């Protein structure tokens, strides 16, 4: 549909490939079809090899994502909302699970499904004028895309509480006060000041062995959601998979050369 | 009269105010207090009207010292154990209530009296208050859920830290290292806190009941287990919403422009 | 060897053992014989009884502990590489159970190990100008001495990411800034000022109960790894062991005739 | 009235408490006003210093509990129902909570509520004729007294998932057969088969140290549900418990003079 | 063809059933099956008429001896992480399926078949059918959830006894150390198991189907959490089943004593 | 000498035993014994040549009757404690033993006995052999483990009688609750189990030195968390095996039909 554009980006940005969403027509919001493509784009990420780096954003000017599609949902009947409302929750799970680096760019409005999307990535970037939070409980509903889960875990328990039951939108510098957000941009006059940072964060990642990044992210992911003891286990077991790469090796054989190492992700 | 339940009115309609009301005792938790906070709790755990509960003293410059040290002089070490577990029971039930809960520090909160407040879901505080655990200090350890509760609302180290040095802080101390959300300055009549808490609450009194509670629960119960089971649970919550008026009366209100009025159901 | 002294010291500080890294010729690096006396010194001060509190601290100005050494890795066979960095993290991991409290005194470089070490203690101190990270990735590995589990659970999932997938070194007013540690001052002459710090900040805690101090840091340890309702059962069964202490009594007694406590561990 | 009744044993039986279900005009059903009473008798018996095991049983031949009233269920408005069961299975999980041994016996039909009743004890009995199940799904709701949980973690999720999905009601024969009780016995001509086998195994708890016993009990029930090593940490400070005791001495003092041991608790 | 999905009727309807027919490669888990399975799988997930599933195979004999070992040898390094990772996710959902899940096993099942086999909620088997994980007889282990799946089915000692000597066993064995919970003599056609499975699916077929699924979610994540979150799992899938018109429809076909009549609402 | 610890050759090669000699005290845990048994474990931890090990008794009729009682009522109460700590966590230290684990059960069995078998990956016992914890009988509870491993291993019902009852069980009762793999009568020489845990033990020697390691991790690590991180974790031990020799070695061995011969790595 041309609403979502997977591209790959090259030279200096070789290894990073990015998501945006473009669909004006309905504020970036969660459309039946938005999610099939994402879901779509996903799932060929998953086992994208080549890519090093993935930052999700908007290239409408404004707008992040509005979350679900209130249009759509009102024609459905109660019986359908809990598998939609499910379907999201999985996506952004799929994307809170992709292999690399993961980073959220949000140039506008981000609210719902769309902050929970962003709460999926490893790291949140934003305009100071983006505008973001879950608004549910205003509408007798409550967060469905995993914002119950990521907010506290994001922010701590208390804050999180407090936005949800406010159903409060923070913008880009409050957002970036309690944590939602690690760096706060000033919006440049194309609107995408968040993009381009999220663009130079990921370059930095780069440089970086294929396979230890994405180990770490396992490990990471993992281990925070056990005791730490298991944890540990985890890290062990994400550490010998680097043991035996090239790029272990050619990590030693770059810095007795003073060069800079040529990592391949083997 | 030792507590006070006041349902508020008017504008302020849905809010119930918890206040102690223990001067003689600088409003330790006495066995009679924890067995009528125990009542109150219980019935407001079944209170259907209910949307936030505001848990504050009635004696300006103390909000709960913590457990009577006189009685505990006079217990038996048989019944000390006991005792501070009925503690960290009832303190639980505050923590477990079904609506969003706010504890007004305007005055002195230690051991369990911070504990209480740990269990609200969020808490304010004037700049003046002073608030810590020291058990340490005393030979023993906090027992109302602080050496739990603590380190998960500001992190382990600075949790360890004011635990093993049994340190007070004052409400800007607090506000710095996120023991509360929000400081302000105490006012003349010495109900800040209070003020701004019943402020807070009003911001909540417009939300869908029904989704305001499996909310509650969903983060509650998610962030103590795995986030994939935690995921799990945020459907099971979120599935209770779709069949209620309320989901209904918001995606109308909303398509007719104006303030949706939710009843629960 | 004087590669790693432990000093108990005495009336005013006595309770206070302090732990010194005393490797310059390899800037404090994780030596194979370092991580043996470590084990062994964290091992014997395990069972002392008359410790109340351990520092870990350097007595080379300038560094911490720079982690592995990277000439012993170098001329290890693939199938060692795992058991070595086991090792580490295991004792890493021995230090954070250490019964007492323990305070990490950065006055120097702490990277990947020694930073991992830093972790494993309750309270970090450190100078502005000190450095510190997990740079493991640029290398094709990621950290192994639990740094993927302890950085995530003290600073954040994300910002824990950022660093670790960046591979970026902090200064102490950084790592202040982010949570990475509790304290942060300017460095002095004698290039020990957070040593002083954490000095003073140990000895806020000798006063107290010597038995309450342990079982609560058990408690706390152990319940930010398991569900909260366990965590108060824990809790319960800790503060349980406080009760018939000669300590308690003293405590109540002190508090009737309105003087200081004398705490002797019973 | 009568209609719960708590018996507390002496001379052979001293320190066995019995609680006995009466409401035969309502097959024992939990009924609000049964429900309270349970609460009450339950509450009380955990402060209760004296007891050193717990029997449930009924008082009525041929019948234990056959779960929630169905008759006030009709009376119910939707928005009664979840809180009223609820409170059922609070009760259940208290009574799961109990300080010392508890056992269930089962002389009769246990459906529902009744067997989850059952199964919040620590030791089930029956008479191989008693008749016991979940037959929740049969109504189109499942089991709300703990069932889900208790059943799977007693019997194995494949036999759990099967009992329930099928609502099948067990013998006590078969009953045994998939480990739902630990002894089954032929009924006798009073009816109360189950509720002898219960008293004497009772009697075989009452010569262990009181202490020890509740620790062991919040050792084994905490340890269960969180990771091993955690459950590690509570074994010590559940063992710690008994160390301070006068009865610990007992005990070796018992052995040496070859006699046997006369504890009190403390 | 490799795959057949069939919606059965008369007595049977309600029962889907998933047959396995590549006899070509002993049902083994080729790239193509794989794909076939994973598309069935996905798409049985929003089959909203379905009431229980069985998993078999239509070719006597087996009943799937795992991943295929000649592609296997066809892959690098870096391309067997992937596909091993598929297959364990792909079993992974079938254990996620919303209704009940039935296992036939009248043939041979190792590794990824048996770990298929873990992954239905119960399974039936002839004695004459032989299964295992036999992954460490060839250096690796079994990387279709069978670490996980088999110690929770019969428990941490005889799970490692197995995997460690990569022992295969008889439907009878595997009855006495229950990894199955019904097993059965063998037919002349070769579908005993199949047989019996039918048998108990049609057992599950009158219940709600809405409690069905919801009770199903209720064990297998209040399983894998502490008992308490589990009671509070099972309070939120308890309450999706009382806004439901099955559950009016159980209460009044209780009091007209007659058999209820559920339609999943 | 009180510890023997052996490496077999010719067909037990690869097989390392592990020996309680220390009859005037029934193989009780002393402090020596404890220091003795910590550094054999440690040791063992690094020996890479080993792929099984076995733990037994030299003495007659006897496995190991639990701590030395003598030296406990020598102990002061600030001793015990760190002792019984040091008897969990070696214990814990076998469970966590690289390689499969046999306890051959040929005699009396009381507390850290039990408790060393259930840290064990498979328990074989004789018959007549007597196996318990009566720790409640003494006014303690099991110290080494065992209220967590017992449960674990036989259910939390049947581990809270044998605790509370304090009740010893032979053989045959070991067995018939799951406590103990095999059961064996006793021969002659006393050592039945011994026999039955070197054969058991010869069963593992083929495979993948490898696999069988990081296949003890995923089952014991994996079954102490969710299912779904423990699938995670099968999954990164899976991938260890993924570079090794012995993998390809397998495949070839198949391939020229012949037995594979695995060296590790």
């Amino acid at each position: 549909e041309d609403e979502l554009r997977v591209r790959h980006l090259e030279e200096e940005n070789r290894g990073i490939v990015v998501l945006g969403i473009n669909r004006a027509y309905g504020k970036n919001s969660l459309s039946k079809n938005l999610i099939k493509m994402l879901s779509k784009a996903v799932d060929a990420l998953k086992s994208d090899k080549k890519v090093r780096t993935i930052i999700i954003r908007s290239e409408v000017p404004g707008i992040f994502c509005a979350g679900a599609d209130l249009k759509e949902r009102a024609k459905m009947s109660s019986s359908e909302v809990g598998p939609f409302v499910s379907k999201i929750r999985a996506v952004i799970n799929d994307i809170a699970n992709l292999p690399v680096p993961t980073i959220a760019a949000i140039d506008g409005l981000a609210l719902g499904g769309g902050l929970e999307l962003a709460l999926a990535c490893d790291i949140r970037v934003a305009a100071s004028s983006a505008k973001m939070g879950l608004v549910e409980t205003k509408l007798a509903i409550i967060p469905g895309g995993g914002g119950t889960q990521r907010l506290p875990r994001a922010i701590g328990m208390s804050l999180a509480k407090e936005l949800i039951f406010s159903a409060r939108v923070l913008d880009g510098k409050e957002a970036k006060a309690v944590g939602l957000i690690s760096h706060v941009l000033e919006q440049n006059q194309e609107g995408d000041a968040a993009y381009r940072k999220a663009l130079d964060l990921a370059r930095e990642f780069l440089p970086q062995g294929p396979v230890a990044m994405r180990v770490a992210k396992l490990a990471i992911n993992q281990g925070m959601e056990v005791d730490l003891v298991t944890g540990l286990a985890i890290e062990e077991a994400c550490y010998a998979q680097t043991i035996p790469t090239k790029d272990r090796l050619e990590g030693l054989l770059a810095f007795k050369e003073k060069r800079p190492p040529r990592y391949k992700g083997e």
